[PDB]
């Protein structure tokens, strides 16, 4: 019927890889659409997709919302996303009719600066505290409050050497981690966006290879 997470959580990471070995080979042979369908039918709920609403965010949001219209979309608002990212979040929430769930620190950006100064300018300890306060704790709380057991993410092996071996299905932070486009190339992403009339993030046209916080995103070109 539905694969139970509690049995896999009592196994070591190695035992989990063995238990999910056959399924992973079977999922590789399916399309991203068949993989999401398989996850919605066979993995324990609740199901949720997270998105930073970056350059290629419309692919995962369209892919999963077309199979579960009311699937929760987890956004962790750091309070420092680019203005164009906030505009893109509003545009896709309306165009794809997304069930947007917003999570953030208990303290606003101005409260954090009043208490700590600018954490991103205070070395290793500053960046670590900033990430825990504005990315890690809000995501951990979202998974808990939304009762998530299956977590959809748009990670792809082609994004970096460190992600070259990512499996479609694994266990991370107590939930099933499902990556339906893990084997997609940058070309596959472009084809999908054009195929469904979806847009890239507005700053892609302005030379941003990626987007995050206004204070930490790399200065991709001179003049930035």
């Amino acid at each position: 019927s539905t694969l139970q997470l509690s049995e896999l959580l009592s196994l070591t990471k190695a035992e989990q890889s063995i238990r999910l070995a056959e399924i992973n080979v079977e999922l590789e042979m399916l399309s991203a659409q068949e993989r999401v369908a398989w996850a919605l039918q066979n993995l324990e709920g609740a199901h949720a997709v997270s998105s930073s609403f970056g350059i290629q965010a419309a692919v995962m949001l369209h892919l999963v919302s077309k199979q579960q219209a009311d699937i929760p979309v987890i956004l962790t608002d750091t309070g420092y996303l680019f203005p164009e990212t906030y505009q893109f979040i509003d545009e896709l929430t309306k165009s794809l009719n997304l069930n947007l769930k917003v999570y953030r620190a208990n303290e606003s950006a101005n409260w954090q600066e009043a208490r700590y100064g600018k954490l991103w300018e205070q070395g290793i300890e500053g960046i670590e505290k900033y990430n825990k306060l504005n990315k890690v704790e809000p995501m951990r709380r979202a998974l808990n409050e939304l009762n998530v057991k299956t977590w959809f993410s748009g990670l792809r092996r082609e994004q970096s050497q460190s992600r070259a071996g990512l499996p479609i299905l694994s266990i991370q932070n107590g939930v099933f981690k499902f990556l339906p486009v893990v084997d997609w190339s940058n070309k596959d992403v472009h084809y999908y966006l054009k195929e469904h009339g979806l847009s890239y993030h507005p700053l892609w046209e302005q030379g941003y290879l990626s987007v995050g916080d206004t204070h930490t995103t790399q200065k991709w070109e001179p003049g930035m």
